[PDB]
């Protein structure tokens, strides 16, 4: 078996190796990378997302959300509190400012440490969940834009024709800025490229150890386990890795930097911090190997979790007996 340690896993494909996508996320699965639950790619030197960044101050984030931390340093939920609109230009400036900005450090390390201390005192703003897209057009390799759609992969797989349409999403963050233990949607994969600006940090839990990371979170967040069997697709709680580490969970961690694409695997419990200012783009995928794991992904019927149009489809064909409880937890 291939990385059976369940190392985060660095790939560096050259420009012939990038053309095909869906063959590279297979040779990926070859030696063993989803194993971990997280891979980082980096891109031949060649290539490029978009020319550059100059012209992107006046995207607007509508729905800016301040994350206040409730709990303990190392283990919190946060709320999003919705806050006036602002453009990129704004916020870049706000993330700049001396309330907001990255404090001095020596290196990743010790920014990483400060995090964790400190984090549950500042309540940072996130432009999450943005529908759309900073790669050029004509950027044929690694477009997340252009993939080819987690709709047609199940025609494709299953033979069966559904709606729902599969589009990308951008990330503005700032210091301390936070992304809660979660896998995706229908435990699908997703791909993460880092437009500019500062460095994200990941920790990630192996896919064969998930129930793990659950049952520590059911302990750790005891009135949140009972108010819903899978409350972790709320997104709302942080677990340090201090605090997974005397719990015996088995993790990793990477920190990604301004040019490099992140891969999450089905059933790949992932969360992190942005540094400072950045622009971050993601997108859901599949492959034919994710089928299994979208018949059996677990799913948040409480009503908290409310998601995309999409998803709907997912659930009737993947999980007829489920669809029921999940849509009335949608409505
Ligand atoms: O970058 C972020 O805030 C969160 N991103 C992801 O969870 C991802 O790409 O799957
Ligand atoms: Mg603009
Ligand atoms: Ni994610
Ligand atoms: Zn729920």
């Amino acid at each position: 078996a291939q990385n059976p340690n369940c190392n985060i896993m660095i790939f560096h494909p050259t420009k012939e190796e990038f053309n095909d996508f869906d063959k590279y996320i297979a040779y990926m699965e070859s030696q063993g990378a989803h194993r971990a639950g997280l891979a980082k790619i980096i891109p031949p030197k060649e290539w490029k997302a978009r020319e550059t960044y100059d012209n992107i101050s006046e995207i607007l984030i509508a729905t800016p959300l301040q994350q206040v931390a409730s709990g303990r340093a190392g283990v919190f939920t946060q709320y999003h509190k919705k806050k006036k609109a602002m453009t990129v230009g704004e916020y870049r400036h706000l993330a700049n400012s001396k309330k907001y900005q990255t404090p001095p450090h020596q290196n990743f390390e010790d920014l990483e440490r400060k995090y964790w201390k400190n984090r549950i005192y500042n309540s940072p703003i996130y432009g999450a969940d943005i529908s759309g897209s900073l790669f050029d057009e004509n950027t044929k390799q690694w477009n997340l834009g252009h993939l080819g759609t987690i709709q047609d992969l199940l025609e494709k797989e299953c033979g069966v024709v559904i709606e729902g349409v599969n589009t990308p999403y951008l990330y503005f963050g700032m210091w301390k800025t936070t992304f809660a233990w979660h896998t995706e949607d229908m435990d699908l994969y997703s791909i993460n490229y880092l437009h500019l600006g500062e460095p994200k940090t990941w920790y990630v839990v192996p896919p064969e150890h998930g129930q793990r990371l659950e049952r520590l979170a059911r302990e750790l967040f005891p009135g949140s386990s009972r108010g819903c069997g899978a409350f972790l697709r709320h997104k709302v709680a942080l677990i340090s890795p201090t605090v997974l580490k005397e719990n015996g969970i088995p993790f990793n961690r990477i920190t990604q930097e301004a040019g490099e694409f992140m891969v999450t695997f089905p059933y790949g419990y992932h969360a992190g911090f942005n540094h400072g200012f950045n622009c971050a783009e993601a997108i859901n995928f599949a492959t034919p190997r994710w089928i299994d794991y979208g018949k059996m992904a677990s799913q948040c019927s409480c009503g908290e979790a409310r998601v995309t149009f999409s998803m709907d489809a997912f659930v009737r064909i993947l999980q007829p007996e489920r669809y029921d409880l999940w849509k009335r937890g949608q409505d």
